DNA sequence: CATCTG
DNA sequence: CAGATG
């Protein structure tokens, strides 16, 4: 990476700001600074070559200066070694805990995950969880492992209603051998886009993953998103599976094959997606397709029954998951 | 964005 | 309801 060392520095900044000192607009500025200048197809020799990037102002331009000549920056040297921000970037690795809960904790002296533990009474439930398996979902998931929780949930959505699609997406479905988490796509002819919400048919579902033991804990659950936990059973005797994080989202039959475009990625094969429609005269979002005038007008959702209409209507020869990295 | 907390 | 969270 050609100005890596410079792009790092911002970032790591950018996080400071958000964690710790919970600064939007400085946490704004860094990450634009380190998109702007991971772009630029030059090695940075100074802070006044950055400067005249746009993001890239006085303040920037000296932290610049000082990485490159010295190859260090002293204040992310303060920062590493502070007790607040360090305590403060631990407790954000438990679910549930962002910025602001980590800041009261670590104001009210609670610095360690055995300090929260001691203090569990002071989190929520989705605290609690987070922590009583920080250690799990820290872990990543190994394929073998996805196409037996996968195994699971087909085979029981099935079982409560034949007419449920389920695909799990995420880099799982294009081939990745470990994933971070299960990421499931539900639907049903029944739920389209105009009718009301139907609360029975997500809850169905997870309710049938309760009662085989698949599901272990809820973090969140609605009409159309369920966050939670789950496990692979074992046998009398052999050692537990790790506890993994789930998420079920119900999406509208006449929306789903652009959710599950949009959510089986990559990030950047979705941005050249995105933007080779525009040039075929399409908008393409996680929920739709519609044809986009010159005067900027989008037309009403065109028909979806496949991945395959999509990459149709734009003219693009079918790409497999595995092949969609870019 | 969808959901939870207090 | 605002603020927070993934
Ligand atoms: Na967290
Ligand atoms: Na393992
Ligand atoms: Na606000």
């Amino acid at each position: 990476t050609l100005n890596g060392g410079i792009t790092d520095m911002l970032t790591e900044l950018a996080n400071f700001e958000k964690n710790v000192s919970q600064a939007i607009h400085k946490y704004n500025a860094y990450r634009k600074a380190a998109s702007v200048i991971a772009k630029y197809p030059h090695k940075i020799k100074s802070g006044a070559e950055a400067k005249k990037l746009p993001g890239v102002g006085t303040k920037i331009a000296e932290k610049i200066d000082e990485f490159l000549a010295t190859g260090k920056l002293r204040k992310l040297e303060k920062i590493r070694q502070d007790d607040t921000s360090s305590s403060i970037n631990l407790l954000t690795r438990v679910s549930g805990i962002g910025p602001s809960a980590a800041r009261k904790f670590v104001d009210e002296g609670i610095k360690t995950l055995e300090d929260l533990r001691k203090n569990e009474d002071k989190l929520n439930h989705h605290q609690r969880i987070g922590l009583k398996y920080f250690g799990d979902f820290e872990k990543r998931i190994p394929r073998e492992e996805m196409l037996q929780m996968q195994d699971i949930v087909l085979n029981e959505v099935k079982k409560v209603d034949s007419e449920y699609i389920a695909t799990v997406c995420g880099s799982f479905r294009r081939g990745a051998e470990s994933s971070g988490d299960m990421d499931v796509l539900l639907t049903h002819p029944s739920f389209t886009s105009e009718s009301t919400k139907q609360p029975k048919l997500l809850h169905q579902v997870v309710e049938q993953l309760q009662k085989v033991h698949f599901i272990t804990d809820t973090l969140s659950k609605g009409k159309t998103k369920f966050m939670g936990v789950c496990q692979l059973p074992s046998k009398n005797d052999e050692k537990e599976y790790p506890h993994r994080r789930i998420d079920i989202r119900l999406i509208p039959k006449d929306q789903y094959y652009c959710g599950m475009l949009y959510f089986t990625g990559s990030d950047i094969f979705n941005k050249n997606m995105r933007a080779h429609a525009l040039e075929k005269g399409f908008t393409i979002n996680e929920y739709t397709i519609r044809p986009l005038g010159v005067t900027g007008v989008a037309g009403e959702p065109l028909p979806v029954d496949s991945e395959k209409d999509i990459f149709d209507y734009i003219q693009w020869k079918y790409r497999e998951p595995k092949d969609r990295s870019e």
